[PDB]
């Protein structure tokens, strides 16, 4: 057998997986512009084409009305939304495949233009403001053309701190809700929480974007900063059962000018804060897209944290297959090799050669550069 440790099955929460090979979350906007709607079409074939996978993690999908960070990316908020993707589940089950969504909140990096446009009335007091951890809005990064209102790069916004009151009664409740949403209604087999990549939930967790002097959430202690994770975390599993729950988390990654002064203890105490909740698994990006912050999150995580731990970031599959045979990893999550290849487990099965990725269609919101890639044969 090609990579026998990569290829083994694995149990993960409630589930077995037939095989290592994580499909990482992939945001690729296909959905409406409207009501952030799946356009079935298109993403049953997407998905359901790389059911072979051990575990599909969906793309980043909202659980705030209307707060959107990508112009074009699902909800998971109204049953418009919920009808479509339970479509794209039942495809995805019928070939035998498993399949989470991952649950979202842009935080400091929702679109200004979308956001602060719904008016600020009553029946949504969260509605038509954008919400982070500080006001300290994202700084020397534009808004890239393809997330752009207009279709050209934008600038972010400054965000409105949270209060205490919202992040426990409006902000938790969403991702709830969500979560049963998700879950009980559309039928998937879990959902993974978007702690990583800039987004809400990592602007409370690193250093440089939480600034809270005071409260539960604070940005001055490692376990306050931890919180809004675990909270969030915590309240998913007791409505949905932790073993349909992963956590995502970034501790190096420099997006957006996150850093954090301490990834390391940091990460560490995450780890022991979340062992207790009994997750499905863990899955943390081993490090830094500009490559930047270095580390190795794989021994900080292995050396504390013991249930299913997924690492991801440039992996092969030998790579893959002997950090697992070391024992350092359980399982890996690709994200570039699964969007050029909807046959990658085969592939990996067989030692086929791979389709090259093409980032610059990764965002077409038509079925180029979508569902053109082909299968090997
Ligand atoms: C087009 C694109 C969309 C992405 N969307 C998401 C997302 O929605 N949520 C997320 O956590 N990460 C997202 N990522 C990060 C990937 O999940 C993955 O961590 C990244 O591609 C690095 O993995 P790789 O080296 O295997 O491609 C995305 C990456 C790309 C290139």
């Amino acid at each position: 057998a090609t990579f026998p440790e990569l290829l083994r099955p694995l149990k993960l929460g409630r589930y077995t997986l037939r095989n290592r090979i994580i499909m990482a979350p992939l945001t690729r906007c296909q959905a409406t512009e409207d009501g952030h709607v799946p356009r079935t079409e298109s993403m049953l074939k997407y998905y359901e084409d790389r059911a072979s996978a051990g575990l599909i993690i969906a793309e980043a999908t909202m659980v705030q009305p209307n707060y959107t960070g990508f112009l074009t990316e699902p909800g998971i908020y109204s049953d418009a939304q919920i009808e479509e993707w339970r479509k794209i589940v039942d495809a995805v089950h019928k070939k035998g495949g498993l399949i989470f969504l991952q649950l979202i909140h842009a935080g400091r990096a929702g679109i200004p233009e979308k956001i602060l446009q719904q008016p600020k009335s009553d029946q949504d007091p969260l509605a038509g403001r954008l919400l982070a951890a500080s006001a300290i809005p994202i700084k020397d990064h534009r808004i890239p053309a393809y997330f752009a209102a207009s279709g050209e790069k934008e600038t972010y916004g400054v965000p409105e701190e949270l209060t205490d009151d919202e992040v426990r009664n409006g902000i938790i409740p969403l991702f709830v809700e969500g979560a049963k949403n998700a879950i009980f209604k559309a039928g998937f087999d879990g959902v993974e929480i978007h702690g990583a990549n800039g987004y809400l939930l990592d602007a409370f967790f690193r250093e440089s974007s939480n600034k809270r002097q005071s409260g539960p959430y604070a940005g001055t202690t490692i376990d306050t900063r931890c919180q809004l994770i675990y909270d969030v975390t915590k309240s998913v599993c007791d409505a949905v059962g932790s073993d349909r729950v992963g956590l995502r988390i970034s501790p190096l990654n420099g997006v957006h000018g996150m850093i954090d002064s301490n990834p390391e203890a940091l990460t560490k105490h995450l780890c022991k804060k979340i062992e207790p909740l009994s997750l499905a698994y863990l899955h943390y990006l081993r490090g830094d897209m500009v490559n930047q912050q270095i580390g190795d999150v794989v021994a900080w995580v292995r050396g504390s944290y013991s249930g299913v731990k997924i690492s991801n970031l440039r992996y092969d599959f030998e790579e893959a297959d002997q950090q697992i045979r070391e024992g350092k990893v359980d399982a890996v999550a690709f994200g570039a090799k699964f969007i050029a290849n909807p046959d990658l487990v085969e592939r990996a099965q067989h030692d086929w050669p791979l389709n090259e990725p093409r980032p610059e269609t990764y965002y077409t919101r038509t079925a180029v550069g979508y569902n053109d890639y082909p299968t090997y044969n």
